[PDB]
């Protein structure tokens, strides 16, 4: 169960590698997630990293290559493995099926989640996170019982720095640029599936179950 979960910044990445993840018990390779942890503790990586993050831009190329190299290695990805948000550029791309086919594997699946750019933005802006469990709600799609407080835990909900309108905007524009050569690139090999991401949480989930579970 090799797979790519690609879209645009919102479409819900996580939200489903979490659901392939738990079902199937392949690790979820996340550069974003990857990024963040690495940031929040100031290592080497999230200081370089930080400022694309930041203003809504692609981290370089070659160190995003990097961690998915070293994370790829590992024997817990031995038989399949989730990258969520990688690749991003078609460079990224290239490098992955040469480290793929070096190590006798290709992607099975890339999985593009379509969502139009309106709630994209209102995904984002209205995310709210758990300090304490990392528990996501969303201000009206999935909001707790109690505004700005965690329904497990009582802990304060935070906004990622990037959330914010025109960073998100940003994100937006970068990330589009980016997408029709890699849809494209991978539509070649004939990977590419495409699955409505408007659809609530457990119905795109069954959407890609009808797929995942040939494998
Ligand atoms: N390969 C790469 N190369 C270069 N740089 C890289 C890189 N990868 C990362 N980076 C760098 O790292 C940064 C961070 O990347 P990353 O953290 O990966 O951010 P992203 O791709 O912009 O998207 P998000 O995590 O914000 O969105 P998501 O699609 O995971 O949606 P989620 O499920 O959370 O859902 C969003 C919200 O919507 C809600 N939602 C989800 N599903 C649904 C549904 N079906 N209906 C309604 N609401 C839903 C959720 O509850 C939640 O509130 C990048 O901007 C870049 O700088
Ligand atoms: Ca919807
Ligand atoms: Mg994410
Ligand atoms: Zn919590």
């Amino acid at each position: 169960m090799n797979i790519v979960l690609m879209g645009l910044p919102g479409a819900g990445k996580g939200t489903q590698a979490e659901r392939i993840v738990a079902k199937y018990g392949i690790p979820h390779i996340s550069t974003g997630d990857m990024f963040r942890a690495a940031m929040k503790e100031e290592t080497p990586l999230g200081l370089e990293a930080k400022s694309y993050i930041d203003k809504g831009e692609l981290v370089p190329d070659e160190v995003t290559i990097g961690i998915v190299r070293e994370r790829l290695s590992k024997s817990d990805c031995e038989r399949g493995f989730l990258l969520d948000g990688f690749p991003r550029t078609v460079a990224q791309a290239e490098a992955l099926e040469e480290i793929l086919e070096e190590m006798g594997r290709k992607l099975e699946y890339v999985i593009h989640i379509e969502v139009r750019q309106e709630e994209l933005m209102e995904r984002l802006t209205g995310r709210r996170i758990c300090s304490v469990c990392g528990t996501t709600y969303h201000l009206v799609f999935n909001p707790p019982k109690t505004p700005g407080i965690c329904d497990k835990d009582g802990g304060e909900l935070y906004q990622r720095a990037d959330d914010n309108e025109e960073t998100v905007a940003k994100r937006l524009e970068v990330n589009m640029k980016q997408m029709a050569p890699l849809l494209a690139f991978y539509d070649s090999k004939e990977v590419l599936v495409n699955v409505n991401g408007q659809q609530d949480m457990e119905k795109v989930f069954k959407d890609l179950r009808e797929i995942l579970q040939g494998l």
